[PDB]
């Protein structure tokens, strides 16, 4: 038995990136660079255990150096725990196999050679993990972990209806995605943000659109909204920045700043 | 089936470099520097699919150690930054500038190496790819890509007469090139531009002349015009600059400035 | 015969780290970095000899320089060498049973940040600065080398008093509670120090309870947290290199702020 | 078949260095820093006598040896070749900037240092290009257009070699040449010797037996510009300093 | 025949370090750093000591560049009741040095080592285990330099006539060494002095208590050498730089001589006028 | 046959350093740092051909081995093969050690072990440079007429060397001079007493060469830079020539 996904607290940005990829695997996978390592392996297992069967969904790990495990990985999840030194070309093929049919998930180690700029831009979204800063939230996690370690089944049962409610929303979102439309004016202003961010190519334009539709589908709507784009654009474009080294500005803050201007958002 | 060449939008400078080399392979090949994406590989496949049957053969040569007998074809070196055997690169340049005849195309990695003035001056033209900055154009490109991915054959058919029209223009330009002449005054003012740019050698003089003749041939003319030279001279000379490091001036902008002065464009 | 633990003078911070681990080994071990005129080899030997009999005495096992892979105390004299592979395996035996103790050399390879965070506490040894104490250590040391048995007898009842306190602390540890407000303020200190993960939260809580148990109390006190929090978090700092501040001094500074500890200015 | 030597335009300084070495190989070879590989074969094809053979060193008595990249092939191999020269064959070397600038102890041992500057006259650049393609299209009609000029220069080379033993330099000139070497702080007396051997070879080339101030003028930059010991505090061109000191010592208005 | 120890001029600080180790070998050896009469002084000290028996002359053992435990019978045993000179202890780093410091920290000996600057400073963990740090400064008195040279040629020409000229001084110094060894057990250091010695070590931020011990063993040995049984402030003054200057942990912001820093702090703590 | 020693012009400092070592080999050899190409190997051959009895010059190559006396040993590049082979040669010096080196420098610890440091500067007088070259080709064309032109001067110099060697035991230096020599070494911060000894041995050898048995202040003057300039411990904050510093301190101490 694995820690229930709906009980993981304090990782909202990473749970969003994983949920949107389950809804639209053509987003291109998630690169998880949480320099603060905490709840990385167990979150991805919780999400696999949460998905419905169609045979149960299978999660595959990227260990060893097999040249070629994409066999048992179709219509599933593939986790490469340390893709910071995993060959050099095998990474290229997996990023293609995810953008045309599985959920690519990658993790890295800080100070071991930060993702080479040619292989990180091909990742759909870039989710960073920062350890929870709210004190009473940190206490709740610790109190939850020992409470789970002592009595797994009373814990998993406590979240049983919340897991099923989220399980149905994933299915509904997958079913509704074909009807989800984004207005032309929004689709254009998304590209304006990609241009003003000096994104290398059009992949950033493509992922933001696929992500915004997948989020709107998740929330049971068929028209992409300005707020829908707001919640996915940092995940999609912050690792696609081409900023001058003379700038001390946060990448995620640069995308939010440019997004708010182009769309005219007052916070 | 491959994305049609005549549908590629926003890469005009590179499509020009590729078309001129297809018309006169003795130009010396194309070095493609710029955005990694923007389908550099797929444009060259599209151009191969467009050429007439004399089908033309497209060569990969990816990370190898000595695939070079496809004469009157195209050779794409995706990462000629990792041909640490410079001797492989050097022979491919001279053979491209003669019949040993093929269209050399190479791509490289910025900030990794190579690009050494000895390994860059021998490329005929230097085509730079800048990703489109106009928002509605980016949307149009994206809307075209999946439209091709969902229905390849209806997309290729929409461009079928334009593909055949461009195919006839390539053959015509190849056939007309022998009579294309350049005025002596232009030929001298071109050399004045190469000298005033302090280009290393006379190869820049040679490529600019061959490019201007090929462009006029493409457009069904037999007299090279100042506008013909205008459209090729940056492709030919910007990677042949010997500018002082004290200059914050764009290389391509330097070539345009000196061309305008020597020829007197106002 | 071994030098008696209750006779060691001038290592209070390190003796505290060892005693609390003996009381609660799930704290995660002690990393001993510092000076050489102490004898981390004989203080740990003294602590094994001080513990109660296990049925023979508790076994102290030493790991020499050339050491290949292969309820007591394990002393790893040089955990700088013996690459991450061997070091990783030992940390598993700890955490959630033996007291891991490691020592290191300065300038022989800085604390590997990923393998140092997994040590429970970080005790630094500073050689005694009080002149009359330095004389006392030397006079005691030669006095022990000439007549071990007369020396150990001078400290035999004090060894038994400390031995009973250790057992009492272990027996009482299950009833030891920490107030919710303290538990949250401990996590607030961990957050304000930007600690990597929640491991710092857990050992500080386990350490404060073990100290309160050592002193025969069942309620963790602000002062109880004060005496263990530097041992627990100073090697868990992520401070900017632009700061010339001592790590242990940074933990005390943030601890006093979060808990609001100030000196009464008496007339 | 090779492009004729007498048709090469715009390389006068390098053609002078090569002709003088062919006349007196004891000068010590040429360091060449637009296609010098064919210029040296053009010179090989031009010499008399079986025909002289030009040898390439990619990894030869009484001929020509061209070391294309004397920056690589470490001092060990380079040292050995310089012995064959000096006080007999024509050593020719070229070098690459940024590839291991020729060690200062290994560059001084070359007789002359000829620099190639690409032609700046527009109508000349056009003429060179038309000459290359005209040669590629019809080599033999090209070589024939230059056949009598090739034979004329071939006779001058033979005569110059035959006349060199009688060529003399005035004592006052020979001393002022040494003053130029001393005022330049040259490493040793090799500059005094090469400038003397070069001035005599040039005078012999022109059918004369007395070295002239003008003869020295035309050879002294080739001989001394790579032998300078100037302070790095000088933004002054090396070749211009040699002319400047030459003009002072000899008194050229 | 070897140059007589009592004739060596201008090495006073090193002669003091060597004599005290001969008097109390538990001091821990001498590290000789400085200008480059080093190999010849130690043999003279070996030649000066009184002739010993097999097991209840003193033997000098050297060590060339090649060690690799080709000493552990070998060479470690020939140093029994003798002296071991390590000519270049800045090379053969790590293990070989650690083993020798252990063998002198079945044969006990006076460890003496010399090193080369710029070719490696002995790793600070293995230099602190040397008892004392004696530096050799070449004599600056001109008329003294002439005497040293003139003594060298005078000895090279007539060894035996030279040794006789110093023979009674050798016997007097030999008797003082034996007496000092015999008197060492009674030599006491006052508690107030013993504490102020530790205060100097602390104010110098010395690594450990080894400096406290060496200064005390050295002060007693010097007082014993001079036929006294009470350590004096001047006794401590003459050994404290030998004992602590290689034990400094000084900030790199200080252009102060290490040996000179010890003198200043010693004068401060003890109140020397 | 080799170019005669007495015909070499413009190398007076190196000819002085070599002659004194031939007279008193215990001086410790010569380090020749001539930043100019002037035929260092052939001067040493010229000096060997000049000595009586015949003589023998060994020339060590770059590739030293693992193993000559009463002769001359020339180490053309004492930079290579320096770890131990250079160390071994300085120990064996009975023969006249001669070494040359190229800048871009021997171990500051292995250069102090050389007796004297003679620098070669290329002749700056124009009419002299011409004469050297004219002498070289004239010798290459007619060796025996050239060597005969210098034959008696070679014999005159040869006899002076024999006389100096034969007279050396009687050569004395005043005590006041000998102390002032040591005072110069002290103010130069010389490493050890090796500089004091060579300056004394060199001054005696020079006085013996000139047929005298009492060292003169000028005798010390002409050798002290050869002996002490490579034994300096001067601050890097000084833009002063090392050889010029020795002259400065010598002039003060002796009062010249």
């Amino acid at each position: 038995v694995v820690f229930p996904f709906t009980a993981i607290v304090g990782q909202d940005e990473m749970k969003l990136a994983l949920l949107l990829n389950v809804i639209d695997p053509k987003i291109g996978g998630v690169m998880i660079m949480g320099d603060r390592g905490t709840g990385k392996s167990t979150t991805i297992r919780a999400l696999a255990d949460l998905l419905p069967e169609i045979k149960k969904v299978t999660m595959v790990d990227l260990p060893l150096g097999a040249t070629e495990l994409l066999a048992k990985a179709n219509r599933g999840i593939l986790y490469v725990d340390e893709v910071n030194l995993l060959d050099d070309h095998l990474v290229d093929v997996l990023l293609d196999s995810a953008a045309g049919r599985f959920v690519l998930v990658g993790s890295g180690n800080p100070e071991e050679g930060e993702l080479r700029p040619q292989l990180l831009d091909r990742f759909g979204m870039h989710a960073e993990i920062r350890t929870v800063r709210e004190p009473e939230l940190r206490v709740k996690i610790v109190e939850q972990r020992t409470e789970f370690d002592q009595n797994p089944h009373p814990f998993c049962d406590q979240y049983q209806t919340e897991q099923e409610a989220l399980q149905a929303k994933i299915v509904n979102a997958q079913n509704l995605l074909p009807q989800v439309t984004i207005d032309y004016d929004y689709r254009v202003k998304v590209s304006e943000v990609c241009a003003e961010l000096d994104v290398d190519g059009l992949r950033g334009d493509i992922v933001t659109n696929r992500a915004a539709k997948a989020l709107a589908a998740f929330e049971g709507r068929t028209e992409v909204t300005v707020d829908d784009i707001s919640r996915v654009i940092v995940l999609c474009l912050r690792h696609r920045l081409r900023k001058d080294p003379l700038e001390s500005i946060d990448s995620g803050s640069k995308v939010e700043k440019v997004f708010k201007r182009v769309f005219g958002v007052v916070d």
